[PDB]
C-alpha cells in the first residue's frame, strides 16, 4: 500500500492523476505529517513555503534524489527570522521523470542523518530497461483570475540499452510559471501609512525552469553495477515585488516582471552498485555546485531582504557541496532471521557568499572579534559519519530495527544519534509500530559563522528598543529532537485505515537570540553601542500530532483514499510562541473511478483548519491589532480525469479549486512601523484553475 505507520509513497500514477503545475511541493503535500509551511512565524518570504514534515520547519527535511542529497537553497542568505529568499529543492526534478517519492517521517528518517528531524523526501527518477523506452509530457495550466500564474511544462525521457552490459538515461525539461500579478493582493493589503503608504506584500513568484540530465549504467561483472550521471538546472525568477519586510523603493520597481535571482545547480555523480552471495554493496560520490545569482540585498532592519540601490547589480553566493556515501548489507542466520547494514558518510559544504558578511558598524559601534570592512566570504563544514543499523526479525511478522549513528562535524563536535523501531503483527490484518529516535540538525553555515551580522535600529531587538547586532556562533550546539511515534494499521484487500501519534523533543533548536551577550562601542548618536545578541540554542521545543489514513474500496471500479494531518502542539518551550504556523488539521480525499478500462476519473478535496499567527514580536511582546488575524478553515475540491488513445498516448484534464475558494497575502505576521500585521494572512491561494495534459511514450 501507499501509506504505513511513518512512511508515504507517492506513484508515477499517483503524480499523473493529480498532476503538479511546476514543483513537486503541490502533491508531496498532500502525504500524511507534511505540511507546506515557512520555517518561522513571521510570516517573511511567506508564498516562498516549503514541505514541512510533522511541524519541525522545512530546514528539517532532508530532499534527496535517487538517495543522493540536494543542499542548493543552503546557498541563499539565510535571515534574522529564520527564512530564505528561497522556493526550496522540490522543484529540481520535472513531475514527469519522477517514478516514485519516498516520504519518511521521523523516527524511521534518523538514520539518514543530518537534518532528517523532521523527515526525508527521496525523490526517484525513471530508469533504463530491459529494452528502450522514453516518453515526451506536455502539462499546460489556466486561471480564471488573469493576476495568478499560469503554468507551461515540457519534459522529454529517454532510456535504454547501447551494449548488453551498457545502459543509458536521459531526461530535459522545459518550464515556466508565471508570477502573479504586482498587484494581485492590492485591496487585502494590511494597513499602511505614513513613508510605508502605497506599499503591497507580494503574490507568487514565478519560476523559469531548464532541466538536462544523463546517467550511464555500467555493469562490468555478473554482481557489479558502475553509475554516472550529470545533472545541469537553471531556475531564474520572474520578480513580483517580495521583500523581507514588504517595504518598496524604486529598485523594487524597476525590475517587476524581470530576473532578480537565478540558481544554476549542477550534480555529477558516481555510484558502485554490489551483489554477491554475502549480500549487498552500495557507495557514491557527488558533486553538487550550486551559484545563486541575485541583486545586492540590505542587511539591516527594514532594509533586510530589500533590494539596496547603493550598491546596484548582482552578486553570486557559491555552494560547493561534496557527498560520499558507503555502505554493505549482511544477511546473518543467527537463530534470527536478520540483515545488517553498515556504512560510512563523508560531507563538505563549502559556502562563497560575498554579500552576507557585508554589514558594516558604523551606526552601532564596532564588534570586538569582528572586522567592520571586508570581512571572509568562506564557511565551511565537514561532518563525517559511522552507522550500522539491525533488521531484526524475533518471531515471522515481528521486526526490531536498532541502529546507531555517530557523526563528527569539525566545528560543532561529536553527536550520537541512536534509533530503534518496532512493526508488530497483532493480525494478519493489523500492525502495530513503535519508533524511538534522536535526529541530528547541523547548524546552517550562515547561523555558525561569527563573520555574519545583521542590525537593527531596535525594531527587530528581542527586550528592548535599542540598536542590536546579531551574529553568527561558531560555539553552537547540534538540534537533537527525540521523535517518538506510536501507530496502528489495518491493512486487507485494499481496505487500508491507520492512525499514529508522532512528539519530537526538541532539544537546542537554533534561533536568533533573546538576551544580548555584549555591547559594542562606538557608532553614530542613539544608535551608538548597541546590544550584541548571537544565534543561541533554544533548551527545549515541542511538536505534537496525529496521522491517519483511511482507503475504501467502495466497488472494483472506485476507490476512497484519505490522509490526515491533526497538528497538537507546536512550542517554543522559552518563549511560550509557536515554532511554524500550519493548519491545526488537513484533510485530503481522493475518490478515483476507473469509469473504463481506458478512461478514469478524479474527484479530491483538501480540507484545510484554522491557522493562527504567532503571539509575540520580534521584541517579544504581545501583537495588537491586526497581528491577531487567523485564517478560517476552508476547502479545495478538484476533478480530473486521464483518457488513455493507446498504449503510446494519454491525455489528462481537469480543474483545481472547482469553487475559487481563494486567499491574498495581506504581509508579514506582526506590525512595524507603518506596516499593520497581517497574522496568519501570509500566502496567496490560487483560485480556479483549469489544466490539460498529453503523455506519449513506448
Ligand atoms: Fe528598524
Amino acid at each position: 500500500t501507499k501509506q504505513a505507520p511513518g512512511v508515504s509513497i507517492i506513484t508515477a500514477e499517483d503524480i499523473a492523476k493529480r498532476p503538479p503545475s511546476n514543483d513537486l511541493s503541490q502533491i508531496i503535500r498532500t502525504m500524511p505529517g507534511v505540511n507546506l509551511t515557512g520555517n518561522s512565524s513571521s510570516g517573511q518570504r511567506g508564498n516562498n513555503r516549503q514541505i514541512d514534515i510533522r511541524g519541525m520547519g522545512p530546514e528539517n527535511t532532508l530532499i534527496l534524489v535517487d538517495g543522493k542529497p540536494v543542499s542548493s537553497r543552503n546557498s541563499v542568505r539565510y535571515g534574522w527570522r529564520g527564512e530564505r529568499d528561497s522556493r526550496g529543492d522540490t522543484n529540481w526534478v520535472p513531475a514527469d521523470q519522477v517514478e516514485r517519492i519516498e516520504v519518511i517521517r521521523g523516527p524511521a528518517a534518523a538514520r539518514y542523518g543530518n537534518g532528517a528531524a523532521g523527515g526525508v523526501v527521496n525523490i526517484i527518477t525513471k530508469q533504463a530497461g530491459a529494452e528502450t523506452h522514453g516518453n515526451l509530457s506536455v502539462y499546460s495550466n489556466f486561471p480564471q483570475h488573469k493576476a495568478e500564474g499560469a503554468s507551461e511544462r515540457m519534459s522529454f525521457g529517454l532510456n535504454g540499452p547501447l551494449t548488453e552490459n551498457l545502459s543509458y538515461r536521459v531526461y530535459g525539461n522545459i518550464a515556466k510559471t508565471d508570477s502573479d500579478d504586482w498587484d494581485i493582493n492590492a485591496g487585502h493589503e494590511s494597513n499602511r501609512t505614513g513613508k510605508q503608504a502605497g506599499t503591497l506584500p507580494a503574490g507568487r513568484e514565478g519560476v523559469r525552469n531548464k532541466d538536462i540530465d544523463g546517467l550511464l549504467s555500467w555493469r562490468l561483472t555478473p554482481e557489479q553495477t558502475l553509475e554516472f550521471e550529470a545533472g545541469f538546472s537553471r531556475q531564474g525568477n520572474i520578480y513580483t515585488g517580495d521583500t523581507q519586510n514588504t517595504n518598496s523603493n524604486n529598485y523594487v520597481k524597476q525590475m517587476l516582471g524581470h530576473e532578480t535571482n537565478r540558481m544554476y545547480r549542477e550534480t555529477y555523480s558516481v555510484t558502485h552498485r554490489g551483489e554477491w552471495d554475502f549480500g549487498s554493496s552500495l557507495a557514491y560520490l557527488q558533486y553538487e555546485k550550486t551559484r545563486n545569482s541575485r541583486i545586492n540585498e540590505g542587511l539591516a532592519g527594514g532594509t533586510e531582504g530589500i533590494f539596496d540601490p547603493n550598491n546596484a547589480g548582482f552578486y553570486t553566493a557559491t555552494l560547493r557541496d561534496l557527498t560520499a556515501h558507503g555502505e554493505v548489507n549482511l544477511p546473518l542466520h543467527l537463530g534470527y532471521e536478520q540483515t545488517l547494514t553498515l556504512g560510512s558518510e563523508w560531507t563538505e559544504q563549502k559556502l562563497d557568499d560575498p554579500s552576507s558578511n557585508t554589514q558594516n558598524t558604523e551606526e552601532g559601534g564596532s564588534i570586538p572579534g569582528l572586522a567592520g570592512k571586508n570581512r571572509s566570504s568562506s564557511s565551511s563544514a565537514r561532518i563525517f559519519s559511522l552507522f550500522a543499523e539491525d533488521n531484526i526479525e524475533l518471531m515471522p511478522g515481528t521486526m526490531l530495527t536498532p541502529g546507531l549513528r555517530w557523526d563528527h562535524h569539525d566545528i560543532v563536535g561529536d553527536n550520537w544519534s541512536p534509533s530503534l523501531n518496532l512493526s508488530h503483527a497483532l493480525t494478519e490484518r493489523v500492525t502495530l509500530k513503535a519508533g524511538i529516535a534522536r535526529a541530528y540538525k547541523a547548524p546552517n553555515l550562515y547561523q555558525l559563522n561569527p563573520d555574519y551580522l545583521l542590525y537593527s535600529r531596535g525594531q527587530g531587538c528581542y527586550g528592548q528598543s535599542t540598536s542590536c547586532y546579531l551574529r553568527g556562533n561558531d560555539g553552537l550546539k547540534a538540534e537533537t529532537s527525540v521523535n517518538k511515534e506510536l501507530g496502528i494499521e489495518y491493512s486487507h484487500d485494499g481496505l487500508v485505515a491507520g492512525l499514529t501519534y508522532f512528539r519530537n523533543d526538541y532539544k537546542n533548536k537554533i534561533e536568533s537570540g533573546l538576551s544580548p551577550v555584549d555591547h559594542a562601542s562606538g557608532g553614530k548618536g542613539d544608535y551608538a553601542n548597541a546590544a550584541i545578541y548571537q544565534w543561541e540554542n533554544v533548551p527545549k521545543a515541542v511538536v505534537e500530532g496525529l496521522e491517519g489514513t483511511l482507503t475504501l474500496p467502495l466497488a472494483d471500479g472506485l476507490k476512497w483514499s484519505n490522509n490526515l494531518t491533526y497538528m497538537l502542539q507546536s512550542k517554543n518551550k522559552e518563549t511560550g510562541d509557536v515554532l511554524s504556523v500550519t493548519p491545526r488539521y488537513t484533510l485530503n480525499s481522493m475518490l478515483d473511478w476507473q469509469a473504463t478500462d481506458d478512461l478514469s476519473l478524479q474527484a479530491t478535496v483538501t480540507w484545510y483548519g484554522k491557522q493562527k499567527p504567532k503571539k509575540y514580536d520580534y521584541h517579544g511582546d504581545r501583537v495588537t491589532g491586526s497581528a491577531n488575524d487567523q485564517l478560517s478553515p476552508y476547502a479545495i475540491a478538484g476533478l480530473g480525469g486521464t483518457y488513455r488513445l493507446s498504449k503510446n498516448l494519454s491525455l489528462g484534464a481537469g480543474v483545481d479549486n472547482l469553487f475559487d475558494k481563494r486567499l491574498f497575502r495581506a504581509g508579514n505576521a506582526q506590525g512595524v512601523v507603518g506596516i499593520d500585521g497581517a497574522g496568519a494572512a501570509t500566502y496567496n491561494e490560487p483560485g480556479r484553475t483549469f489544466y490539460t495534459s498529453l503523455t506519449a511514450s513506448f
